Formats: structure tokens, sequence, C-alpha cells
């Protein structure tokens, strides 16, 4: 899987697909809307735990979402239900209205919380196997991430 | 103690967990506002919010409303009613729970708590989590009395 | 099943549950609007049959509906279908919309058609025996019940 | 005799079962008028009133409609339609159907009354329920004679 | 089966419902409207088939469908999903809303492509064999018409 | 050779398909523009029609857009990802693209095109099925080129 280089809205997801560890993109576009209400296009992925992410983004951290179009895509055509991905849809987007990328050596485990926490989940040792085996450097993951912010101010900011 | 946040002593299948149930509450840009749920059934969450709103005079009516069960389930039981009322409440008003306070009810469209099944082993799987105080129907009637005794 | 004394919009039908008879509690709760067209939230119940019940409430029982928000929640987490249930629908949407409750020692069992009568349901017989074991001591049922309007005569006027 | 209420004798799965098909029209408050219909297929109804307002001249476009079948069931059954017209224009004009009569066809979008499955099954048991008079496609081609016939 | 004569809106298809070739009976009203948006009410059909067919009408044919009431319907309570019907379906619409019917010798097959044009399906043989087992003596299809504008200036002009 | 049809080397289950993608693109009369979609992924060409506006700069916001699969078959396949596109564009632009032309790949956000399953496969099929110039994640990385290489 050789992606699009320095775009914003690329977050790189340490998932678990069924049962198997599996790295993913996650990414995201955000434009200032037409309409009324602004569009919510997502792609597999729960749309519902989107809406909480895209909601914890506007309320808790201030992000001006409420005029923007956002579409949030998993690359690859798999639908994937887990938790664990929160982290990077909150992470794609935020990169998305910024327009800053992450770094491509970065990977992203972990629930997002209403209150803007990042939470446990299940697997986590086989995801980071996964994630090394698979060439990242760098982890964010709730072992080393409590709040959203801080993976804000350490990579978007 | 950030506002917004209950635990429930749900029956996820056969199973008794603590879970957290979680609520965010803003001001809406909108004509009508934004109901959101997530891990939890929305008809059931509609008619905790109208009983918050119609019974004790919450003004719902042009906040945004987020409503989220923490941990990646889908439970759907009645038992969480309670833990739901609560966490919106608390998000409202800006005022948290304690933190070692576990909860269990269904809840009533005239504001009423009722019994639901499995109470014991909820309880013992809330001592079991290490919380110290406890609301459910066997010592609560009404969504009142919790109101009054924790979110002041 | 210990429930809230002398409010309106408490309505205990015999209920057939599967194959069981019950007695339960439906539950009705009504509001001036402030949106353009009123919420109609059912929970546990048919909304459509619950929709019939409150178009048979305003056109032919002239309860003014039409601004109302209207909730209707069976009480206890059972989601149940049966016909036998619409009595009770209607007249606990009647109770909550006028103010008044019923008598809490009244059970009741009946179909409601498009020109409000009561009809006739299946395993009558179970459902009052039921009531009976429940101990209630008075029933409306298609036995002794023929229109709606004479159930809010009898009670709710 | 209230208006707004005809008997169709129906299949119901391999069943047949002489059944009361109810409406009920007044005005509209809104912008668009209600449809509710219950126990029936929403799509056929749909058809059969597009019938009633385009090919009789019924003025459905600023009225609400409620279709019900009575007793439960829900039927998807093409032979329902006449019932189902013929309900909606007497409860639209205030004027009843005979008690003794019961009605058998499928309607389409001419306003032509077609053949259905089971139409002796049919007949048989409105005979044997004590039904006194019948229409069905082998004596009924359009909706016009129905309601000529019976709805003055 | 029969049905009404010189009403238009009416379009015989060679279908294949299931395994088996029926012919059978497709019909269309089309209307002024009264509402902002027009009602498109399909029974028995696939509804997106049925809105490529308008779509088709409308932009390439130039019907003038976007103020229309337009219902489509498929006679006899069956449900068929076969794409074959399409060439009925744009003919009977069209003959409901220029007001002239189609002759009832007539039988169509064919699917109707997004650039107006007809295209091949599954089962022509059989289809016509039925066609002609049912008494219909001339025959619009693949092997015989490639255009949709071509069946309009031979049947509806 | 009209504008706004597509030739996928789709995988349709297990099988190796060339099938024709089509769309259709004209000024909506509306508030806000119909899409409509047929045999393919309503998301996926939501996605794709994103990234056509926002990164290709396709005015698309006040176009009626219609997209369409050819052939009765409703296929999920993020292969077809690369068809819908051209296909939009070309409709929009109205310029068509050659006849001897296949495409394969999945879209982006980014605008860039991705691996999918079973290449050797669909190129396969389209040799035999008599294509003479292929466009593939092989040789082809972004939206932009194919844009450029056809749609002039």
């Amino acid at each position: 899987k050789e992606r699009p280089l320095g775009v914003p809205g690329s977050a790189v997801a340490l998932a678990l697909a069924g049962e198997r560890a599996l790295a993913l993109e996650v990414q995201a576009l955000a434009a200032k809307t037409p309409f009324p209400a602004p569009r919510r296009v997502v792609q597999g992925l729960d749309g519902r735990r989107v809406d909480v992410v895209l909601a914890v983004l506007e309320r808790r951290l201030g992000l001006p979402l409420a005029n923007l179009d956002v579409y949030v895509n998993l690359a690859g055509g798999l639908k994937v239900q887990d938790p664990g991905l929160d982290l990077a849809v909150a992470l794609a987007v935020y990169s998305a209205v910024v327009g800053r990328p992450l770094p491509a050596d970065l990977a992203l485990v972990g629930e997002v919380g209403l209150a803007g926490e990042v939470r446990r989940v299940a697997g986590l040792e086989r995801r980071l196997r996964e994630g090394e085996r698979a060439g990242f450097g760098r982890f964010l993951h709730p072992g080393n991430l409590k709040r959203l912010q801080e993976a804000v101010e350490a990579y978007l900011a």
C-alpha cells in the first residue's frame, strides 16, 4: 500500500478487522459547504461512531465543523467496525480541516469518548506488532495517550 | 470528574458489566437540534429526554444532545435508562456525578424508576468493580430524588 | 410492578406477548410542540397501529392532537404487536392530553377501528384471567365495550 | 353503516377471508397531507389513490387519508385493491356501502378491474360468511361502474 | 389477461420473472404536480432502474418530466427485477406523458442505457416465443432496435 | 463515442468482466441536485464525486448527476472507481473516451489511484475482450494523469 504523500486528511489506524490486525488508511476531506446543512458522507466506517468523533472535535476541540462538508473514507474497500479506529478518524478529520498532514511514520490506536478522552481497546499488542511489522516507528495508543488534545498539540498544532 | 458521564450496571446479553454512559449538550446552531445516539437504543434515549424536558423542566428543546455508550458494545437494556437520564442532566447543567456512584433503572414516562431483570447480579458486579454508592429501583422511586441527591 | 399513582397518561392493557397473557402499562405524554410538525415518538409498540389510534382520537373524538408532541411508551422493555393493545394506547393518550388519570383498578382490551369502534381480539379469556390474577377489578374489553367514545364518557369525561 | 368501510374477499396466505378495509379522510392542516396505511401494502394503496384522484376526479390532494385493514393481519393481495378504492371513495364522499356487499379485484392505473388468483374460493367464503351481493372481476370491468352502482 | 384498450401509459414487456418468460403489462400515469418536487411512485418494479429510465426520457428525449407526477405500475402483483423491462417502462411513461397509446399487438424487450441506447438481455429467444404464444405480432427488442428514439418515432411521434 | 461512458475491468464475485460505466450530467432545476446511482455502491460514487469536485475542480454542485452500471449486475468493487470518475468527468465536460480503453482502480480521497485485487485477471479479460489500451494502478498514480491523457 503506497499512498499519497503529505496530503492532509490521511491517518493510519492499527485496526482489528474481524480477528485480524491490519494497518489501514483513514482519509478525510473537509470543505466549505454551499448547502444550509453540511454534507456528512462516511464510507467503510460506522457513521455513528464518526458523528461522535465529529461532535468531540467541534465541541471539545473547537474545530469549526458546522459549516464544513466532511467526507470520511476507509481506503481499500473494507468495512470495519473497530472502536480502535476512532483516533485515526479524529486525526484525519482534524488534519483535513486545518490543512496540515500527519507524519508518514505514525500509526494510531484508540477509542474516543465524548469528553475527548482516549480509551483502551481490544488487542493492543497484536495491533502494535502489526504496525511494527508494517514499518511504522511512532505510535499513539491508549498506553501512551490519554486525551485527544495531547495528540493534536503533538502533531497538528 | 467532567460532567456528562454516568456509570450504569448493565446486563449485556447474559453478562453484568459496569459501563460508562456519556452525554454532551450544547446550544444548537439549527432550527431543530441534533440528537445523536451511539451504542444505545435511540427510542429509549428519546423517551428519557422527553421525561427530562417535560417532567423535570430541563431546557433541551434548543440544545444539541449526544449520548454515547463508551466501550464499543451496543446494549439494549432498560436498566441503562437511569444512567442515560443522569448523564444528560449532568451534561446540561455542568455539574458532575461522584466517581464512586453506579446506577440501575428503567425510566418511565412519569419520571419514575422501574424494576429491571438481574438486580442482584448488577449490584454484585458494581461491588466487585469497586463502586461505593448505588442508585437502583430498590432505593430510588423517581428521577427527581436522584437529581436532588447528586445534581444539587 | 408498582407504578406511578394518579399520573395521567397511564393505562393497563391485558396483552398477548407471543403466546403469553400479560398485564402491561401503556404510557403516553402529550405536550404543546415548538416545531412546525409535532413529534411522534413510539417505543415498544407498532407506530403504525398508534398512528391509526391517534387519527381516530383526533378525527372521531375531536382530540386537538395536531399541535401536540405525543410520546407513547410500553413500560418494561418488551416490544409487543398485539392489536389488543389499541384500547389502552387510545386511553393513555386521551388521559395524557386532557390531563386526568384512569382508575388504578381498570384493565383494558381491544382493537380500535378507524370508525372509533372497538373490535374482538384473540385470547380474551386468557387475557381476562390474567387481569383477575394480577388484581384488577374493572375491565373494558370487546365483550362489554363497542365504541371508544363510551369508554371516554365512562372514565375521562 | 358509517362511510369509509368496505369488505374484501381476501387471500391471506393460502386462506380465504372476508376482511374489513377502512378509510378516513379529512381536510389537511398541512402543505402536503398525511398518508397512513396499516395492514396493507403502502405502494398499492398509493397507486389506488392516484387512480382515484386522476381517473375518477376525487379531490384527494388536500385531504388527509388513512387506510386501515381491520383485524390485525398484514395482507398483500392485489385482490384487496377494490375494497381499498371503494372504502376511500366512500369515506371522502360521506356515503356508505351496503352492509351485504363484498368486493374482489386488482385495480390498474387505467382504473380497470383485473383478474386475481382464487376467485371461486373468495366467492364461496363470501357466501358462507353471509354476504348477499358481490363485485368481482367476473362482473365488473372498471372502478367507475362500482362507484355508479353504489356510491350514487 | 384482458386489459384496458387504447388508454395511454400501457406497454407490454416480455419479461423473465425468476426463470420464466411472461408477457406483462407495465402501466404509467403522468400528471401536472401541485407540490414543489414531483411525486415518483413505483410499484412492482426496481425504482432505481425506473429513475434511470426517467432521466433518459427527460435528458435525452426532452420529455418535460420535472414538474410531472409519475406513477409506474407492473399490473398483476408480481415484483420483477428484469433489466429487459426497461423498454416497456420507457415507452409506457412516454405514452402516458404525450397522451397517445401504443398498439395492442406490440411487445417490448430491452435494457435502456444512460445514452438512450437499447441493450441486449438474457433469454431473448424464450421471451419472444412466449410473446408469440401469447398472440403478439409486432416486437421491439435489441435484435431490431438500437436507440430508444427510434421506437418513439415509430410508435409515439 | 458519446461522452459519459467508461469501461471498467471489474471483479463481480470471483469473475472478471469488462463492464460499461455510464454517467449523465445536466444543470439542476433544484436547490440541491439529484444524485442517482444504479448497479453500484452509492457511497463509493459519492466519495468519487467529492474527489472530482474538490480535488479536480469539476463544478458538480449545481449539476444533476446519474451514474449507471450497464448490464444488470450490482457490483461493489473498489476497482470500478476509476471508470466511475472518468465517466462522470467525460459526461460533465462533453468529451468522450476512446473506444479501445479499459480502466481499473480504486480512487482515494486525495485523488490517487490505489491497488486492487486481481489485477492480472482483470487485464487478461480486457485483452481477451479486445481492448487495446489500459489504465490501472500499475501505470497510473493519480486521477489528474488520466484526465490529462484522455480528457484533454
